[PDB]
């Protein structure tokens, strides 16, 4: 919706303001030569108080980084919504970060000092002083940086002197949208999945899965001791989630026929259709993988010790941790599973939609998809920022990037493609302060899943506008989820 | 989603254009007509209560008939309860006046998997009626400038129910806004003098001060002052809200000065309103001022002693021929301005109340700030988006330059300053004329009585499009980050 | 809510209106010697257009009766009611039923004249003279009869003479209340029934259920080509309720264990608890039913013979017949199910009630089975008939109905209890005419019922009270599901 | 569900049970006092803006010492971000001038297993305020007349932080509104200048009439007479619209009249106010009819010639002493009133501005026929059981009720006409005092400085309570269909 640009936009100025004065967050002692800061969404994997974005701070020479986690309030909460940020930024301190912004309209309708009240309160009674505030007057939505000079700082924080292990540079995510890890997962993966949750709440008697007797057999040479499901799966916990992942990756991915080491390669296909929908996915086999590099290996290596192989390429028991940690992680970015496990209603609302018009791929369960990554993903904010920016650079001059055609007239080639997509992108983490740095790559996983969901037109480019952005179809992902 | 009211435009368009293909789907065999076009438009809101999601208009080889029919559309978030309630709207569209009606509904719902069966079904056993249409929809393709095209189909015919206008009725799907004499504030006060009379419809009555009650009674000397200078007759709840608003907010006793005398010297008053201009700068004026130089154009024939004092006084009520309204003619005028923004708003009932909307509006306006407000202004863009039926416009605008400029991105341009291909005025005005073109002729959302300025200078001044007027490989540049704050309001 | 009772107490005075003045119904032609009308619920198995209510109008000395559907609008609907239904009205006549009643308020804040309106349309366009129309001014809810002396006819109507088949007087219900059949189902039945419908919904490829040997054997010989799954569980269709009655039936109901016929009766239990708690329940044996009088039938009929016996005593087919029957109506009834078969969100919700706080025999599962029966069950109608009906004799003397006691001190006897409970049935059926006619019975359904759900006292009665309501109860009942 | 503040009130009851029984739950070891009393009572609207859910007080050997702990209650379809406001609240009420706060919350959310040791956590990690207590509930046995009794641990107890009185504060759970001065209409007169004067602060100012201004200026020379007249001194914004309201709906020109001389005889003038009566009979009065005989006493004291004319504004401005309040006495009596029942029905900010409640409540007058419609007596009674705390109220008078007449439907009766029981006055005065001691010895939601006249009357005017006061087997009759409507309205 339009509360989940909104904090972004109000991230991205704290990220400038703590820029333009380190002193907002550090003391007068240990001001440090240089600091940078970015914004970033809070990865799902930290604890259940969600933040509505981090502020990364980095110092010279050092490759830790100092993380503030960001609560933004709008008027539409009214006043009551500064004793939930209160709160709300303990929380975020209690989860471990170096330090937390409340940000919250300037004034109220009621309340003509709304900051100066949250900045008293936690003067007087909180005592803790790496709980910085700012206020804000109204965005302006046209600009590519709506709160830029519209935020103050009424109260600044101090990073908490008593912090022994920092956290390093490299972790957590570097862009204000979620990344998906584009190749292990697929829309008909979560639906699976929600629907063995759907499945064992319903039936929790339901009995293990049975492998085949030359599988069982090969586990107990490996793990004389472990049952076999919890070696296979990778799991030994007995929890809720733990469960239902051993059903969907028994059931829908290391099937029967999968689990097939060798006829030579079986060919073996999953349960799981890819989102192109041509073919079933295929694990390890298909090229020289596990399954045809162990026929290969069994040249020589003996038969039984194939299945030591099959059990630097991942085995059974290394693709079913990671991949686990990939679902686990993106089911939970999306919301559509509780942090207990069971599904939310917005991942029922998703597992309806694929039940009831033919399946993951289909038009209603792509769209909710787009819809989803749209506000929960926070492609919105990444979308303003490609508009505004591209508009500001194309309103100026309709002719940008073109490059002499045969008989001089314009044309918006592919290396006035790429160099205005370097510009955006220098533009996002120098400028806006929106991404962090960790080649015709730049932006292709954000636009290969925007063109996928539709919201970016197949041709990738067009002379007077960059990036064509199919502005309807966000309008439409933006309504919905009432 | 998109707008509730946005698909209801896409489905008629759809249905004009599925008459024109087969006008068997609304006449009997026998009455099959020379030639048939037809088109889409919003319904007046001078017509009857219950209010139409569209309408389509029917004209045949005949030169001054015209058939219409009302059209209902649901949407599967209305449930399986929005097709009784289809029966009964389509009912009451009849019972208004309108030859035909159509019944525009989903295919399935989760519920039910044969909604318009069901329909056909109640109205061939219950109703009786055969001048009532059912169509059935696939979801709309929102990509294409036409996003019913050949996703809606027939389930049920209409036969025109048994003198009719042609050059009658809005022509275009989108509201035209009255441009010039009402403002935000005038309808936020207008409102407010409705519910304070509401309430206390016995106490209240305006006091003319002396001077013009005797001008009256020597230019009208029977008729009763306030009627007069209101140029009212009726008794109607309307017409009292009319002659309050009329003097307590516009022609008050200081804009209904004709001139100041002093010393042998004549001179416009100065007077302002008490309703703001829409821009903030200042206060309106009536009969002074930048549109209207009648009290100066008196004052100045005054002081050449061209005029009595009687005279001026005819000249001020009765206006100057060219050119120049009086306080009678502005009164008519503005009254049936703000009466139909009003009623097309949906912010005024039928009786005069005002609705829910008009409630809303009313509270932003009091709460928060008054009638320029960024809420009151949000208030109206929104309304104007989804009452006014712009976001239909929006679409079809953006789909149609869209598919210019998508084939050709240089497309209208003409050489320029380096050679380099340049948009011009002349291509602002060549492409203007495409969209036209399509949207009567393609699209079927406007007909014949070329510049979409009424259009755009509103759509321009809430924000909707931006304040250049045209760019290269664009068009109209839209600003869609405005149009979905207005989609969210819900009025 | 107060929508449900609402349309109750307009429906028991349009029942009145037509007694008062059966014209309102019939022509001047045809006009009857003697009609009563008496209102009650639309039963389940009526189409998908449900009514607000029924009102009966029997014709003396003929066994048939014309039945009138009545649609009830409030304010708080607007004028847009008027025109939802005028549509419900012509869906009623398409359901069936002889007649409509449209029952609408007096005037609304827009409109001066919303009946003559909505006459007017009926008259013009409609052409269907079966339909009547009502209007009202505000109910006094303080009254037995909230809306009596306040309801007019604006619009009568005649019942279609082309009807040459008329409905049965004893078919329908005879209460405005709903009547739960009190013994096949409960309320862990409900729960279960859901639960495989909501495993069914996630995985349509399940394989059908195995039967024990004997058993499938035994369907061999009585069906030699019948499906004995589809024998056993009698069903003939493939559509989605009937294949989740099948797995109902055969894992909770008729488990192996249960359709085991003899070990001598074998004492199976089911899987499904009674709502007591004290055991499960039992299917077919525990006296001398089916399994245990096939036994003593084995003192002579063979073995064989005996298995003919288990498919005036119900066998398996017939049996599952009736509880299929009894589930499917009770579900319906209470919309936890669609007529398609799909659980609905209350389903839904009962069901996840009962996962999340320990099953259905749970205070939160009682508790939301109960406000299901007060909303959806009408039965906040017939409390507030009760509870109106017994202030006012309670008001006018304390010590009504009491009888002399050892010192001549009033006492409130199980004869006062009795007279008490008669005056209230009378009451019910001749003045306010929300019951009819098809003994220490007089509400032993309603009043087990609702003492079972907290809403009257484990004490049956109380002087100066009569029934002790827990009006608290019921105003909690009231107020769930938003 | 119950309503969420009866649900807070069963918990404040249970919280205050709870430090009787264990002290050390909000003292040090070494804070011991000789003896502890604890009850439940609302806020009084007079204090800051964060409000809590109640108060409870407590009382050591101590012979004026109070200590006052703010207690926030969550319910689970607050969600677990209800739990993160409560943190937020609580610092906010220590903030306010609470010496502790106790967070209500309860004991697992579907969400969360472990809810209230999260709150404890957080609080002891990062807040580092040890006056902060945590108490887990399981749920509510709405049986009986204590529903927490027994369901309510401590997890996190609090130490009271480092003068305080003793008969301060309100003594009941239940507001008390203020009998006999303001009316619905008052308070929606008063809220409509309040928006009217927010949205134009600047030009307006009232008039008083020639012979006042003469007279005030004669009786106080140099005070501003509007200022007199009202009795303010400030300008505040909720000053202002006061002297606005007074002068224009209450002590309007005609009641500031004091008397009406015609040839020699005084008389009252009989003059009405604008302000509708509670009962809808006519418009209330001021110093003047069945309340107030100060006019008359004043008219005649000038016919007996007693006084000068003089000496009568004086009177009037002044009042007659025995209890005949004058001008001045009743503006400041009334103010007081006004402001406190506004502030305690939610309907007016610290600032003077309308609530969203309070903006509710003149919408629904405006529109459904003024302050004595159905829609506005169905509000006012919804705000009364909802934000004034009488659902609750009606539990424990229910629940104590049905506990004596359940185990003696005779209990309290009296020998009768024939011999037979008869529920007396005597009855009634046996089974209220009864209650008062249950109320205030068990349940610990009232404290002492007998009748439940003020309640019972408010109840019994807005149809939550019988017509008839008793009932034998019955007690206090409660309507809970009326109850049912009122809780269902949602402010």
């Amino acid at each position: 919706y339009d509360h989940n640009a909104e904090a972004d936009f109000a991230a991205s100025e704290v990220a400038r303001m703590l820029v333009a004065d380190p002193g907002l967050c550090y003391d007068a002692a240990s001001l440090p030569a240089s600091i940078s800061a970015s914004a970033s969404y809070e990865p799902s994997a930290a604890g259940w108080p969600k933040a509505d974005g981090l502020v990364s701070v980095l110092e010279g020479g050092t490759s830790t980084q100092r993380a503030i986690a960001l609560e933004y309030k709008r008027p539409q909460e009214g006043i009551h919504g500064l004793l939930t940020a209160i709160g709300q930024a303990h929380g975020y301190l209690h989860k471990g970060y170096s330090g937390a912004a409340i940000v919250i309209p300037g004034r109220y309708s009621s309340h003509p000092t709304p900051a100066e009240y949250v900045r008293d309160v936690l003067n007087a009674i909180s005592g803790s002083r790496a709980i910085a505030v700012f206020s804000y007057s109204p965005p302006d939505t046209t600009s590519p940086t709506p709160f830029a000079g519209r935020i103050q700082c009424v109260r600044p924080l101090v990073f908490d002197a008593g912090r022994v292990h920092l956290r390093p540079a490299n972790q957590g995510p570097k862009t204000q949208w979620v990344h998906m890890r584009e190749g292990s997962t697929t829309r008909d993966a979560f639906f699976r999945f929600l629907q063995v949750a759907k499945r064992l709440s319903a039936d929790p008697t339901a009995p293990r899965p049975t492998l085949r007797s030359e599988l069982v057999a090969a586990i107990g040479r490996l793990a004389p001791g472990r049952d076999p499901i919890e070696y296979i799966t990778n799991t030994a916990d007995n929890k809720f989630l733990t469960k239902v992942w051993q059903f969907f990756w028994l059931e829908w991915l290391a099937t029967p026929a999968v689990l097939t080491p060798w006829k030579s390669a079986p060919g073996a296909r999953t349960r799981i259709l890819r989102e192109d929908g041509t073919d079933f996915s295929q694990l390890w086999e298909g090229r020289v993988n596990s399954l045809k590099e162990t026929i290969a290996g069994m040249l020589n290596i003996s038969e039984a010790q194939g299945w030591e192989a099959f059990v630097d390429k991942q085995g059974v028991r290394a693709r079913a941790h990671s991949y686990r940690e990939d679902i686990d992680s993106a089911l939970a970015q999306l919301r559509w599973i509780e942090d207990d496990g069971l599904p939310t209603d917005q991942g029922y609302r998703f597992m309806t939609i694929c039940e009831r018009y033919g399946g993951a791929n289909s038009r209603a369960a792509i769209d909710y998809m787009g819809a989803t990554l749209i506000q929960t993903g926070r492609y919105a904010s990444f979308l303003h920022y490609i508009n505004r920016l591209s508009e500001r650079k194309f309103a100026e001059n309709p002719l940008a990037y073109t490059k002499p055609g045969p008989g001089g007239m314009p044309v918006f080639t592919e290396e006035s493609y790429w160099e205005y997509l370097q510009d955006l992108e220098t533009k996002l983490t120098d400028e806006l302060r929106v991404m962090r740095k960790v080649v015709r790559t730049t932006f292709q996983v954000e636009l290969t899943l925007l063109r996928n969901y539709g919201f970016v037109s197949s041709t990738r480019h067009r002379l007077g506008v960059g990036i064509p952005i199919d502005w309807e179809q966000v309008v439409q992902a933006l309504n919905v989820d009432l």
